[PDB]
């Protein structure tokens, strides 16, 4: 049991502790402590009572099984006893593996390309999850994004075959729900990264799929066409029982200036008009800012060796190089990491969850945890996951492929946060 959902679901039905005990007809003493992160108490205890006091469901009480986690790994032997064969075409197609990650979370997978360069590769049905995609080596590989075959459906990911092999080769990011599949370029072997991140419009899409079929019409109607600022605006409006003429008028704002906002809305006038109606009517005017048009092929973000070359830099104790990147995807992010001393590591803290993988070299992981230093020993293979904001550091002389990934905090969360009276306080309390 969550104390803070118990607390909350009391606090929604105006419950006392006494009342909601009476009520469940439990122990009040035991009540209390379940208001108290860890006790015995939970498990032979009625969280089924509760829920049914609380008109919940259960699951709407239920603690995570992650908790206090900071640091989870997983030894070369580990991710090389992983492999599965995938049989696709009437051909041993690839082999996967899977990296660390907490139970029961999405574990980043390793890719052995199997398909021989004489086959075109059989899609395979696409996933809501965008990805970025790092080619491992050591051979160049197909990648296919439709079934016609054409530059904008067909490209080697190239590995690299020089020095500075810490940058492994391409890498790409790959759209939510593009079918996709690769084989060899050639007669050299190849492996891949495919790292997933939350998909953000998933809480969305979940609670969407529950609703009626005529108000996920409407829904679909309301976001077609270009969503532009505009368009975002009138369903705000909409929503507080105003027009655009109701809505200028309270904001002291000239019907053209507010016209000539939506024409340009990250300009002088743009920016000041949106603002002063959004404080006004009681709206964010932040996301009635434009983003980048969006472009489905993988020229946009497509990240050749050369370019990650061209990207090093000194990062504390390490020399970063970067992997393809999206401004509409920013909670997932990619490095490549050189790591070259025996003490003295840079700390890293990061604001949501990171996924290691060692490439060469016999790496330490150290970090800081609920039992105090810590500290894991990872050759090539190898690899880490660390929950957000803990602090941890690299030492050895080697290379780690570095993906982020996370809900929390991510760049919605971050939104809110600048929202938030004393944003820190709120969480402590
Ligand atoms: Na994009």
């Amino acid at each position: 049991i969550d104390p803070f959902k118990l607390a909350h679901w009391m606090n929604a039905r105006k419950y006392t502790a006494a009342q909601t005990a009476d009520l469940a007809g439990l122990p009040l003493d035991d009540l209390r402590r379940l208001l108290g992160d860890e006790a015995n108490e939970p498990d032979p205890a009625a969280a089924t009572a509760l829920a049914e006091a609380l008109s919940v469901e259960p699951s709407q009480l239920a603690a995570d099984a992650h908790r206090n986690l900071t640091v989870v790994h997983k030894s070369a032997e580990e991710m090389h006893a992983s492999r599965r064969p995938i049989q696709r075409d009437g051909i041993h197609f690839y082999n996967y593996y899977t990296l660390a990650a907490p139970e029961g979370r999405v574990a980043p997978v390793v890719l052995d390309i199997l398909c021989p360069s004489d086959r075109l590769p059989a899609l395979n049905n696409g996933h809501l999850e965008p990805a970025i995609t790092v080619n491992l080596g050591p051979g160049d590989i197909n990648g296919r994004w439709g079934e016609e075959i054409t530059p904008q459906t067909w490209r080697v990911l190239h590995a690299n075959h020089g020095g500075d092999r810490w940058i492994t080769g391409d890498s790409y990011v790959h759209p939510s729900y593009c079918p996709h599949s690769y084989s060899l370029a050639g007669d050299a072997p190849a492996r891949i990264v495919s790292y997933t991140a939350q998909s953000n419009i998933s809480p969305l899409m979940t609670e969407a799929n529950n609703w009626s079929t005529g108000a996920f019409e409407e829904a679909l109607k309301a976001l077609s066409g270009k969503v532009s600022a505009g368009s975002v605006l009138d369903l705000f409006l909409a929503r507080r029982a105003h027009t655009r003429t109701s809505a200028a008028e309270a904001a002291g704002v000239p019907p053209a200036d507010l016209e000539a906002a939506l024409r340009s809305p990250a300009s002088e006038t743009g920016l000041t008009v949106l603002r002063t109606l959004g404080r006004a009517l009681g709206f964010d005017y932040r996301v009635l800012l434009p983003a980048d048009d969006q472009h489905d092929g993988v020229g946009k973000t497509w990240t050749t060796i050369e370019d990650s070359r061209r990207s090093r830099r000194t990062f504390g104790t390490y020399e970063a190089a970067s992997m393809a990147s999206a401004a509409h995807l920013p909670d997932l992010v990619g490095s490549f990491l050189r790591v070259d001393a025996d003490g003295r590591g840079a700390d890293l803290i990061d604001h949501a969850e990171n996924h290691y993988v060692v490439t060469e070299g016999r790496l330490t992981l150290e970090w800081d945890g609920p039992d105090g230093p810590a500290s894991v020993e990872l050759e090539p293979d190898g690899s880490a996951w660390t929950g957000p904001f803990v602090r941890h550091r690299w030492h050895g002389t080697g290379t780690v492929l570095k993906f982020g990934s996370g809900a929390h905090l991510g760049y919605q969360d971050w939104l809110e946060l600048t929202n938030t009276f004393e944003p820190a306080a709120t969480l402590r309390r």
